[PDB]
This record gives structure tokens, C-alpha cells and sequence, in this order.
């Protein structure tokens, strides 16, 4: 909600796909971050993305 409320928070979420696509992560891409409730579950994602892409 409150990243949708908000357009500057908006981005968080933007760039958290951005580095999930990017990394290749298609099954996160479509869930991890889709199953954020604010922005700071953004920033909570956004920190399992790294833990996502690091795999060695």
C-alpha cells in the first residue's frame, strides 16, 4: 500500500525487479517482490535479492 499510495516509494519496488531481472531471477521477479505489503517489505526484499543472486 504505501509504496502505491506513493510514487517516490513507487521506485523502490521498480528497482528491486530491476536487479531481480537483471540478476535473471524470473521466479522472484514474479513473487518475492509482488508479495511486497510497503516499502520497507521493499527494503526487506531488497536485501533477499542479493541473497537470491549471490549463489556462489
Amino acid at each position: 500500500t504505501t509504496y502505491k499510495l506513493i510514487l517516490n516509494l513507487k521506485q523502490a519496488k521498480e528497482e528491486a525487479i530491476k536487479e531481480l531481472v537483471d540478476a535473471g531471477i524470473a521466479e522472484k521477479y514474479f513473487k518475492l517482490i509482488a508479495n511486497a505489503k510497503t516499502v520497507e517489505g521493499v527494503w526487506t526484499y531488497k536485501d533477499e535479492i542479493k541473497t537470491f543472486t549471490v549463489t556462489e
